């Protein structure tokens, strides 16, 4: 089952997921001109809600849109959660659109799907991992807010396109390069590996998102005493790594067992992740 | 006014412009994945509707989406001009969104506004133009099918960030520039300039979009004696041309008065440009 919260007159109303909730004219569909955050449900609560509202903000910020703060939110989750299975886990996606133009009101919607079983499945075995390059120079988008870098938007058309074009060579995601190979990021995910006994991830003065399921892994390592780096890595770093892998809110972390059709191990250091990240 | 048609049961069907016509979970509207055309209706006419129809099959090609094909669009159209004023100049946009997911229907839409008299009024009087880069190089999409240059999408959030930065700079629209600073095109518009008695265009290889109203200039040119050209143009070309232009299906020819803050004139080319056009 699938259900939806849109905040209508300052209050968060419960619709059918099959009903249409946004018009022609909403700037979310014609021009992918807004925001998300996509909020694990875990045992029918939502454990990081407080971190992606604080991104969801930033992002929001970065396109110049009116957000309906936390309060608002949280009430929108409530109503999608409501009837919610504490057994099913789920994915909570919160939109913000432009609307019809600024000056009138910005859309709010919640929307709440089952996380799906090759996502799990994906989290349980790991993933296939193809290199892309964007074509952007690393230090590029620093200079170029108009590219969006660090904000989750509605327009991710290359995004969906780059993994498609993935799936068509045999890998499950992406793992976005700059002109010179530096990584980047997934469409929909942050690289992390582990070498000489420490966890990397690359600079996100690059221009890609603050990952919080990242955030909290460095965070716990930090207290746990193994040793973090934001590393300006390339795929070889990734080829070289004792271990890789892809983390997001959603999927949480998935092992990198094949980098470009080569096939990697992962050290035995899945499971301190996976312990920290608990 | 407005007036929007949705195909339901292989029929148009119209409906209240002010009606809600896509569920929360479709990918056009939570990912942008979908593809769109604008077409300008003129005295309740759809002038160059064939053209506008060639490129949605094709931008719908670059995505994978199915197409509902011409027949459908014609009615899907004619649903939406049925009560449209003949002296009201319209925006007709046509959208194709992946739907719920493919396996399940795509979602086709048409809906039809006014164009605005901002629109027109600079159509009449001209425009100020901010170059902002792209951050690639010329040739890296025509290596990058997945960054989907020649493909015109729902996902638009960064051309609505450029004319935003643009705005904010006192500037009415933006041309995007390559890494070594080459001319692409508008976020909404192809660039043309007139340089040494000849009208030019950037190349597309650069993965930029087929322009309609330009295509349709260059032939009218070519048959008048005005020698055309694909010229790997840059922004010092803008500043020495005797005339530039953004011409795009909506606004249609808008001479270009301000590069950069850089005043210029027309060398009284636009009439000619005017006459071929119409
Ligand atoms: C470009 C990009 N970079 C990183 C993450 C890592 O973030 P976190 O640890 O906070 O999830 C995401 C995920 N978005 N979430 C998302 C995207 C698409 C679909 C569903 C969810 C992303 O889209
Ligand atoms: C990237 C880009 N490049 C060129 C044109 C020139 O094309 P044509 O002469 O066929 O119009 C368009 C226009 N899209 N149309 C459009 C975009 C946004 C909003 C409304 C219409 C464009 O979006």
């Amino acid at each position: 089952q699938r259900s939806v919260a849109v905040w209508r007159d300052g209050a968060a109303v419960t619709v059918p997921a099959h009903q249409p909730v946004v018009t022609a004219f909403d700037l979310g569909l014609g021009r992918g001109d807004g925001i998300f955050e996509s909020v694990a449900v875990v045992a029918g609560r939502t454990p990081h809600l407080a971190a992606h509202l604080t991104r969801l903000t930033r992002s929001a910020a970065l396109l110049g849109l009116p957000a309906p703060g936390d309060q608002a939110w949280m009430e929108m989750v409530a109503a999608v959660l409501a009837d919610w299975p504490a057994a099913l886990e789920g994915v909570c996606r919160l939109f913000l659109t432009r609307g019809l133009g600024d000056g009138t009101p910005p859309t709010a919607l919640a929307l709440l799907a089952p996380v799906p079983a090759d996502t799990l499945r994906q989290r349980a075995e790991g993933i296939s991992v193809a290199t892309l390059g964007l074509g952007v120079p690393a230090d590029f988008r620093a200079g170029a807010p108009w590219l969006l870098g660090g904000a989750k938007t509605l327009s991710y058309a290359v995004n969906m396109a780059a993994q498609r074009h993935a799936h068509d060579l045999g890998a499950d995601d992406v793992v976005f390069t700059s002109l010179e190979g530096r990584l980047l990021e997934g469409p929909t995910s942050t690289v992390v590996w582990a070498a000489g006994g420490t966890l990397h991830t690359p600079p996100v003065e690059t221009g890609i998102l603050p990952g919080t399921t990242q955030a909290r892994l460095f965070t716990a390592a930090a207290a746990d005493g193994w040793p973090t780096s934001v590393t300006p890595g390339t795929v070889d770093d990734l080829h070289a790594a004792d271990a890789v892998w892809l983390l997001s809110g959603v999927r949480g972390a998935a092992v990198v067992h094949t980098v470009d059709g080569v096939r990697r191990g992962d050290g035995d250091l899945s499971r301190r992740v996976r312990e920290l990240l608990a």
